């Protein structure tokens, strides 16, 4: 009587209705986005969510409102199936969907354990949305937001809720394993109990790096030559072999990509021994050491890595002053105070299984979540040590599936990986300097799925984000996104959205999302329920410090620091 | 459609008795393309065109029939839909590396971007020397052998000599001196084979001028061969393992036949998945190649037509002219443009069809579409559908889970399609993070998993 | 008519007026009286459309911005907050707590 | 003090941000229905049924409006004593002349 439909397109419905304010009748909030439910028989009926309203005037009438309505799928005694039925004929009764209705959207697609609530429908704020649980972290989560719409609250929301997701059979840590990678140190304020580690607590290896990361860390791309490159990965992989413990024949398996331990300042020695070598008449390069007197052969290159080693030879050698870019380039590195944390002298006390135990928080202070603040971390090994994770992440997840499957019980750790600000580790560019995390990225979203080690890309400016990395998640969270180009991006790169509910992306509320995926039973837009910890960063406050007067007493402090 | 001639797997949507036959024949030989967005069932589709087809008997014997199916699965989806097929993971799965071509070769060996030309000179030279010794047939034959030639040859003599010419010096002839247990030589096109093996001692005082140049390149190499990930196509198995036992492999003609082969694609590193999609595609179109050979002489046609299923088809053919997937795409591609006329054809399968090429995907006939809510994936399609009938190619994201948009030549019409209910849907063995995430903190876990890494 | 939305796209408000007299690209539509709900709307062009039979009427284009409540400023454009339409004289110092209050 | 006079007998070519700030519209016969379409949109103002008058103007008759103007209307403008009238070169009269052949010699030595 007061909405009726005027035309069944096969997209699209178009409603036309008389009074809106009669219309909306239980004083239920109708907008775009708002759920129509249009049938004249009870417990059969097709929900259609709204594109865009509209006017008509017939010039001689009353004006009538039209609603573009789009058919989302048809409910039937609580089922929800999706895409638009054969009820929808323009003798038909359409009016806001009832809360029966809306709930069963989303609750009948869900089994009653699977159920992961961390938002609210934004239309309609009784009803809740539960995603799949099960199907939204094991398939990579895109969290993509501009600057203001409360993104990291969304990503903070749905930690808690997973830390906070527990069986009532026990009290205590639940088996929630999150890795954060914050280089703006934002989420410590939101996870108090999180286990948060900086440069100042951070000790990563450095002898997990492969040739890859091993060769950016070190050396350059633009002043190095060949021959410098050359004797590296020679001291390198002939360092491996006499530190490596185990059984002589997996030595001859060591190469310049294997993560093995070697020691940095002996591979500083034969850069610097090589350095001054010299020649004679027979080209053999015999040296002079404390222990004895040898020439240079493979069999005994490995007493070269001591200090006390004099060169012999009445000649300069032909690569003698050769490595001075090369000896002087990693002995500033090594005692580089912002690289103490990689190239330190605990890098190379510390072992394999207390690395681990720190990344995942498996050590003393055992933690749901792993914050790796990154702020401290150098821009430019800042790509490495992510790559050095993300690596050492998958690797042991793709060990995880190798123990159970033998023992046919799987008691299983799942990883989730948050990289917050995702572009900056995994972008659309293919500079080499970008290389490392990018692969290492990829071969998360690309592999690790089924090794029990996902990511969760959490970014500002989803249009620099690689597409072979931003399309393999399948659940994408869109906060209120503004820019045309990250729009354009998203809106090419989302696979699954209702009619024009994608087209919302600019005008969202803050905390107002746009969630879809294979965890949702359909594109809906949600509104994400209120952190009590909120993701805080703390941050110098400028304007504060400002107006302070001119105290200057702390610079005659700061240059005894720096002394 | 002719009696004998309609393989139904459907019925119509908008009324369930009409059942929607498609011309069988017609519906197999020329590629499909069934394609659908997250869940809309695209694999349940899949499952069921292909238990169809599996099913698809004729009443005078019982057994197996003669479908051959491939499926390229890296979701590791169809396992549990078909439970009599045979799965080949990594860890089952046995791809000689020599079978490579020239292509596939150095992807998975080589970076263009670091390696210089005269690096890469040195692998193809070793790699072509090494395949006519190892080759057993007439010394005619060994003329025509090249590096893109599919013979056997041994990666470790390959890597043997590339170390070798990493310790290449001259003497005051200026040759390059090789001193060997057998004999002392220069390095000759007659004698390079003595420079495989490992027991070569260099000779001449004065090093090369590329002495020194391939560790960059050797390195690289040493890590492959020994990789565990790798053990698949550079170990030990892939040397023993015959040409005639990957074939038997690949379409299931060993001790345990079955009409579907999976290949669950899963475990294959991201790096050299295009590489062995495209060596198992182009194994499988030159199988149906030379399979024609014979059966013309043979003037009576046995026949074993084979349907490759690419499942996630946009990522080993996709839009982009990249290197990486030069290889698959390619393969791919003569299985699209020639594969018709040899009994090789495909299926492409995607949620994201608008990756998918147009070269490839304009060369399937029928495809099936399910929902299609992402707008850049309708653009797509509805640019490259053969056939239409009016405003019902604009009905595809409002299609139900399970209910399909089918044209082609193989149906009288196109129309609005209700795909058969999977009685055995393919489920995927995930894990299921919430259920794990629910049960306490497991601890004793941990310490198993670091001594498997050491 | 004074000044009313006859269309509610997802991002845009066309709202159409008989005459400029009866501001530019990017002004702020504030025609409010109503207190603790109201609409607050950004101009994106002037457009002018052909009738053939009736007197030429402007209609605007308006991005919704945001949504005030009490004098608290919400961004994000919600369509339920403009059910009044009247014509007295109101207040201007309302644009201030879209800036002011954050 | 700068001012323009855009004069163009195909109105429709000029871009709208240049043509719009000039608000006193002259206009003679225009005929063209894109011509017409385009500035009939682009009117700082109208009366109803004499926009429609422009492609069944005189010769010299002339529709002006603009805030100078007083209100649209219909206007005939003044004969030219002494009209605009451009020198060109007359084809029918010079064609059907005699076939001029020394005037060719005189050009190539000037082109050389």
């Amino acid at each position: 009587i007061n909405a009726e439909v005027v035309s069944v397109s096969p997209n699209k419905l178009k409603i036309s209705v008389d009074d809106l304010e009669e219309f909306k009748i239980a004083e239920e909030k109708l907008g775009v986005g708002s759920y129509l439910r249009v049938s004249d028989n009870q417990d059969v009926a097709l929900l259609a969510i709204i594109d865009n309203f509209s006017i008509e005037v017939k010039e001689s009438q009353k004006q009538k409102y039209m609603i573009e309505a789009s058919p989302i799928g048809l409910v039937k005694n609580g089922k929800f199936y999706r895409g638009g039925d054969s009820l929808a004929l323009p003798p038909k009764k359409v009016e806001p969907a009832k809360l029966d209705e809306i709930i069963s959207i989303y609750s009948d697609s869900i089994d009653i354990n699977d159920r992961f609530t961390f938002s609210s429908l934004s239309l309609n704020t009784k009803v809740s949305v539960p995603v799949n649980g099960n199907r939204f972290f094991n398939k990579h989560i895109a969290i993509v937001g501009s600057t203001g719409s409360g993104k990291s609250h969304t990503v903070a929301k749905i930690l808690q809720k997973a830390v906070d997701e527990k069986q009532e059979g026990y009290k205590g840590l639940n088996n929630s394993h999150i890795i954060i990678f914050d280089i703006h140190s934002e989420y410590e304020n939101a996870f108090p109990n999180s286990n948060v580690l900086n440069v100042d607590t951070l000790t990563l290896p450095y002898w997990l790096l492969n040739g890859d990361e091993l060769e950016e860390l070190f050396l350059d791309t633009e002043a190095n030559d060949h021959n410098q490159r050359n004797v590296f990965r020679q001291a390198i992989t002939l360092n491996k072999k006499i530190h490596f413990q185990g059984d002589p024949a997996t030595k001859e398996i060591i190469s310049f990509h294997s993560p093995y331990y070697f020691d940095i300042n002996e591979v500083i020695n034969y850069i610097n021994n090589r350095n001054n070598e010299r020649k004679n008449k027979d080209n053999e390069h015999i040296w002079s050491d404390e222990e004895g007197n040898f020439k240079f052969d493979n069999e005994n290159a490995h007493r070269l890595f001591k200090e006390n080693v004099t060169p012999d030879g009445s000649s300069a050698g032909a690569l003698n002053g050769k490595l001075l870019n090369f000896v002087d380039r990693l002995q500033s590195k090594i005692f580089d105070k912002r690289l103490d944390f990689i190239l330190g002298e605990g890098s190379k006390s510390v072992t394999f299984k207390e690395t681990l135990e720190t990344l995942i928080s498996y050590g003393k202070d055992k933690s749901n979540i792993t914050i790796l603040d990154v702020s401290g971390v150098p821009f430019e090994v800042l790509s490495i040590c992510v790559s050095l994770i993300s690596r050492l992440i998958f690797e042991f997840g793709y060990h995880s599936k190798k123990i159970k499957r033998k023992s046919n019980e799987n008691q299983d750790i799942p990883i989730l990986i948050v990289y917050e600000e995702a572009h900056k580790y995994a972008p659309k560019s293919d500079l080499s300097k970008y290389r490392t995390s990018k692969e290492a990225i990829e071969r998360i979203a690309k592999e690790g799925r089924k090794y029990g080690v996902t990511l969760l890309l959490a970014s500002q400016r989803p249009s620099e984000i690689s597409e072979t990395i931003f399309s393999q998640c399948n659940t994408f969270i869109s906060m209120r996104l503004t820019n045309p180009d990250d729009q354009n991006y998203v809106k090419r790169l989302l696979p699954d959205t209702v009619g024009d509910i994608t087209n919302l992306l600019p005008s969202l509320k803050e905390g107002e999302a746009l969630i879809m995926g294979d965890s949702i039973s359909i594109p809906s837009i949600v509104k994400i329920e209120k952190c009590t910890i909120p993701p805080s960063s703390i941050d110098i406050k400028y304007l504060d410090e400002w107006r302070k007067e001119w105290v200057d007493s702390e610079f005659d402090k700061i240059i005894e620091q720096w002394s």
